[PDB]
């Protein structure tokens, strides 16, 4: 059956924001769904006074945060499912996957000896572009949940609005038990590390990980000798994150700021930093003009045709004002390439003398289909892209800022390798992505220690 | 018709506590809405697998200061709209809820001397019983947005089942934004006291409120000067609640705890209401069996008899701060009907808390037609409630109001001096006359002053 | 003659500050003691090797929190035994006099809203001027403990400069027990206020001060209230300091930092008084070549020239709260003779602590033949001190009293109403009048109030 | 010359207190000087009025630390002079004192993963026994700057009362320092942790504790790392101890307390904690019968010819009210004799139901004297008997409750071996203790080390 929502019946915007934001979306647009315009509008007119999913504050305090990455002072980890789906938007799907970034938070934290920024890709990551309009069963591709239907059929694929609704109250229902669960025990300090010590002690290969394991706990251990005040301990912030892809979603979520802090600005409050694909980030586009009209973090998404000159105009037109941590770019360039185009991209950026973050997404570069027919991905090319990115960024004397990573809390079997072993065989038991193949949760762990390790290097 | 429909997709609690929910729910449930049982049962088979609005260890956080609040060491604020309605649920006027709610919170915490648990109605209110069968317009009678449309036309008032998914939906995105208000600044003791400066500053009253002002702002001062860490002045804890009235609603939103007892999930605690709370009910049957904190109300037809075999029933371990017994008597029957009441469950053993709700006792309609309360008839129901416990010797606990963020004249009197005329400008409440901005704060102050007093 | 003698026995300074100093004190001391300068020299040498009484990372700490003072935001509160002695320097009377000065900062710190810098004379305060060649009973006159004899007999009053050594034993066994207490549990701030409540509540005039009190008491109460983390209330820090006057006792303990600046180690902070302020004078020159924060004090022959030259030698770099002028002028001439002052000192630029001596200016004969001091004109120096700073714009520093612990009868007035006559029975200071216990919390009390007015 | 004090001019002690106190002063006491009587009693009047050097709620706060201890959930470190002189009691060698104790608990807190309760042998160890009245010059022996003094030669060997006034002067003294630099700066476990790390660096053994030494550091960057509130880093407690020898001079720095907490109690306020020495513990004698009266935590030491039933005979006389932690028994064996003695006295103790501090003293029993004429002992023994003091207490299931050495911060050559090789020749260079030969300031911090890594095992 149907749940039905009503179509509504206050200040304008600064006439410099309106003026502003048309002209943004005016720009062509690329990889948008394509359903009716007076539909659309009533979909935004509904979102246009639903409660944000975040707030102007937060995106100010993330900012903040994000600088001390930018200056090397802290390190960035984001990372959730490829896809949300509408269906497996459930309170132990959306706890397995906080629990699983927590996890290797504790383990980098430690070994960067400094923060660690906690970005979950989640309560928006709904929607994906494609390079096909018709995928390989000839149907209009899957889009995200957002946009139309995983389930194989041509009803299943139409556009449909009504879609924009069902994801904002899926996103901020998560967003609301991701704040619950981080503010009430599964952030303590010490379970998510007995966690990680219960890894260790039934992984295939924890004997590899136990000395280090040891450290933290001795490390843990010194704090509560040494008598520190402990409430810092309890809880941490995780912060909520997707791809910008669907204007008609970013456009109606924008709410003006109140002043009381800095003069007023567009927010885009459907998460608290959001980044731009590979195939949205047309120069002149209308992706990146909306970048640079909302206040959020945002970040660019560079792939192997990126030029030294082209990523200095992203970081001009997104950066304008020098503020260190505004603008992230998102290396992925396949571990076989990282070494070879990341560093002529740092030196050019470096010498403009903005501040932005480098953040490796070691996933996307390093993708190949598997004798089976499932899309998958070794996790030993993601180390090594991981690897390369320190290794560029050590020779340049430049900070290597964070990872950007799609894992998840469950055991599925969608990426090769690990302790594990997955086979290609193995990945037919729990292939359970409705996109690109996430590292399970203890692939994603065992990555944070050799991660880890580089850091301590 | 200026709507848009939102398509619904379509393991299991365990079998003994499942025997047990089905043997309390087999109990007669009054003011039940009236939807098909195969559409009902659809509906709660999507929530019972939606994610949570409150999570188990917030709730054993609240009992754990729920206990302290019976014990005489803390002090009970909950208070919100009478009725929340979908289309009011926006982000203004959440947020304006909240700050009604923190305002009062810093002058009951300073004249209380003591921590304030501080409870929202708030992310569930949605369902109210009613006596009417048909209202005065030859309608079935609204229920709430969970049930059906306030809109006087009787498309609008056909029970909906789909509307229990609708209210679950604005029930956690309202808890969502509630959570980042309270986290992210809002929350600020320091600038929630602004908030109160600036009211003291421009209320026609304001003169009579200046001083306790005052010295909560050289209490405030004096923490810099010896300077005490001050994370714990940055943010507070607003817990959510609303009355458990739509059994079908509240059975799905039930969980297991990890360990492993039943929580109701809607919210953190959840009240039984004064139609509703028949010993042999279903609705008392769940207040029963959930492990969450709960309140009945009290009105004036309540026995010491009674009210005692609801601790029996409620508090069976006897676990303080479990059971709120919420007195709402009218301020001219509190002083005699609370008395015995007090005394008689008192000498079970058990700790109760005891909370004021001065507001459903003194309702009245004006010559102008609208359904309202006098602002001194609700205060002097609290001074009576106060003078109630001096004499016994036990604790003034907490109080229930409504209020809101919203400069509404719905209420009369007060410092602005509402007046029978003024109602009609901005009487906007979808059920009971609340409190204005102004008059919850002006009843924090006068509040603080019984604690003071 | 109930004597028992302690045998003494027997790296340098760097050769260029050494060079500084000599030519500094080359210049002429007033009111120095006539020992012969190879005994002198010998005991010099021991005490340049003894263990310090102070510390150069708490005296750069004083300076940090006396800086924050001079800025107009924390107050500076100084108090202690116009003289010490060695015979009186027990365990009860240190105690005593530290539980006084902590009252009273209780006081203060919630009647300025800001933190109070707590300072004692104490450790050290073993030195006085004489005006009088011959005293009254014809014998040489006293110096104090570290020059000769209370004693009014002839033997005890000659000029031992052993009395250097044990000056410095003393002042570090009365150091160590201030540590000892100050960390240990007598500066717990609950503790010390439950000690204001016991003196509202038995002293005369305690009706006139119970609303503070109460206000205090809540202000306390809101903080354990609002959950703040409470070990910076379980201690104070107490400061030591004396009127540097022997300069063979001050040289001595000079010490180098480990980087590096001289910094004298027998006190935190040190005075220069009345009679030896020479603006070309040694005192003076040695106050210019220390680190350690430094008052000066200054009479009604004051001049606002002069008070410019103290800033100019004292305060070159212009670092706030360096110096510290000391206002006694008198209750009747305190209004009239500061403000030129300040507003020449303001002038140059500098921020120095104005802080108000209510003692010295204010002293008289009683018939009865007691020096002595009133209450009343104590109170209306500080009075005084606090219209002008109004009248200013500039920020009422701080104030320097004599006070004991003890409840002797040395000054009149007060809520005891000490008279003339009850000056005998416990009259007990070896130089001027102190406030006894309740005089000096009565005076925080009604200081508190001139902060708050 | 001298200085000179007055022998000066309240409510008597409890009739049971005066009854009590001299029931046990009229028993025998060894070891004691033999001034005349005259001149001691004006001597302790003296005493008997002057500030003291410790306070009753400092001693009731170390009790509760040690009951820590007692418990296995803290360990104790004690150490500094052997004894202390009025002409060394001097700044330089007060901190230096200081800092290597605190050095040494930085890696020991670390190691045993809990609090380390810091004993300091400091202000007022002038007093010692001997067992020979004639030494080897032939003069009246040396006993120990409270009695007479070091110089080789009778007048100076005399027995002097007014030494006990200038044992306390020089005591308070050192105290007040002790307490000025713990609370100013000097016990800030940043800096105390980057002298260890000087250390390491330089010493000549330092590549073999860089590992814990790096571990640590990493600790304490996660620490700031996490946010913990930091002002517990910044200051540490050291108490104070010595033998309680004279008894002229603890009898007169008693005081009774003021009973706001407990009924009033007689305190020895010379000290915070004190023990009886090996020739002064007879069990019917006057020093076991003064630690019975006076509420500090004692100690008593405990060599090769203790039994386990005398053991327990101590237990029952100074820990009559089973308090954990009120008793500390110091095994001193020889590290030859540890593995042997000691277990049978733990277990007898243990059965008791009483729970002592099981505390080691490794440098009593491994005491020889060199080719070159030197009183020495050789580090390796006592790392051995700390060693072997492990072991027992790891064989029995009983907490190996911390150690007791004799330590200086200064750089002499008084113990053979070390990192460092002091040889017998070695020992003429910087032999300055005035007693017993210490450990060096790097000396006492390999040990540190080494005793980590038994706590580690
Ligand atoms: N609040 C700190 C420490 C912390 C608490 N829980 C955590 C879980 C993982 C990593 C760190 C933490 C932080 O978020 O950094
Ligand atoms: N966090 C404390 C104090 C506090 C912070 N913000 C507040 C706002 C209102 C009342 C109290 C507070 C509490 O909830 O009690
Ligand atoms: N430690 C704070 C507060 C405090 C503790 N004890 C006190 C005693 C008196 C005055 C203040 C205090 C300060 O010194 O300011
Ligand atoms: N205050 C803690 C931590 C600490 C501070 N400084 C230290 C120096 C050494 C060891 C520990 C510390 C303690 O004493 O244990
Ligand atoms: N309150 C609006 C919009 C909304 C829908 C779902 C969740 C939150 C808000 C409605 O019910 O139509
Ligand atoms: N994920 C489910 C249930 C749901 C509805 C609304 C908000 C949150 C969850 C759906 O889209 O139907
Ligand atoms: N105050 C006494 C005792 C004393 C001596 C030395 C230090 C401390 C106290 C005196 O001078 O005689
Ligand atoms: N140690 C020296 C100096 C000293 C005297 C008094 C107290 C402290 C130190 C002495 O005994 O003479
Ligand atoms: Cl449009
Ligand atoms: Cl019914
Ligand atoms: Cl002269
Ligand atoms: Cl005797
Ligand atoms: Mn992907
Ligand atoms: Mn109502
Ligand atoms: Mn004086
Ligand atoms: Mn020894």
């Amino acid at each position: 059956m149907n749940w039905t929502v009503d179509i509504p019946i206050l200040p304008p915007l600064p006439t410099d924001l309106r003026t502003r934001l048309d002209a943004a979306l005016a720009k062509p647009a690329a990889q948008q769904p394509t359903w009716p315009a007076d539909q659309a509008l009533a979909m935004r007119t509904v979102l246009e006074s639903v409660p944000p999913v975040t707030v102007p504050s937060e995106i100010v305090r993330l900012q903040e945060q994000l600088a001390q990455v930018a200056k090397g002072e802290a390190f960035l980890l984001q990372g959730g499912d490829c896809a949300e789906t509408f269906m497996d938007n459930t309170e132990p799907h959306i706890r397995g996957n906080v629990r699983a970034l927590l996890q290797m938070a504790v383990v980098l934290t430690y070994g960067a000896s400094m923060p660690v920024v906690k970005v979950a890709r989640i309560a928006g990551q709904y929607a994906k572009p494609r390079s096909a309009d018709i995928d390989a069963l000839g149907l209009r591709s899957y889009r995200g949940d957002m946009i139309n239907g995983f389930a194989p059929d041509a009803a299943a694929r139409e556009h449909d609005p009504s879609r924009l609704v069902r994801a904002y109250a899926n996103a901020s229902a998560a967003m609301n038990l991701v704040r619950a669960l981080t503010s009430s025990g599964l952030a303590s300090l010490h379970l998510v590390h007995d966690w990680n010590r219960e890894f260790v002690r039934t992984s295939p290969a924890g004997a590899r990980y136990e000395a280090l394991a040891t450290e933290i706990d001795r490390g843990l251990r010194f704090m509560s000798a040494c008598g520190v005040a402990d409430r810092n301990l309890q809880t941490a912030e995780i912060y909520a994150s997707h791809e910008a892809l669907v204007l008609d979603y970013e456009r109606a979520m924008l709410r003006l700021s109140d002043g009381d802090d800095g003069e007023p600005q567009l927010f885009d409050l459907s998460a608290h930093t959001v980044w731009i694909g590979e195939r949205t980030r047309q120069i002149d586009g209308a992706h990146i003009a909306f970048a640079q009209v909302i206040a959020n973090p945002v970040g660019v998404k560079l792939g192997p045709n990126m030029t030294p000159e082209l990523a200095v105009e992203y970081v001009e037109r997104l950066d304008p004002h020098n503020k260190p941590g505004r603008l992230t770019l998102v290396s992925r360039m396949g571990n076989h390439k990282v070494r070879d185009l990341l560093p002529p991209i740092v030196e050019k950026v470096q010498a403009t003398g903005h501040q932005v973050i480098w953040q490796c997404d070691p996933m996307h570069g390093n993708t190949h289909e598997s004798s089976t027919g499932f899309k998958t991905r070794h996790f030993d090319r993601i180390v090594d892209e991981v690897q390369g990115f320190f290794e560029v960024h050590r020779a340049l004397g430049t900070h290597p800022g964070g990872i950007h990573v799609e894992i998840t809390g469950e055991n599925v079997t969608e990426c090769l390798g690990g302790a594990q072993d997955i086979s290609e065989t193995d990945l037919a038991g729990r292939y359970e992505t409705a996109c690109d193949p996430r590292l399970n949760t203890q692939q994603s762990l065992e990555l944070a220690f050799l991660v880890a390790e580089m850091l301590r290097d």
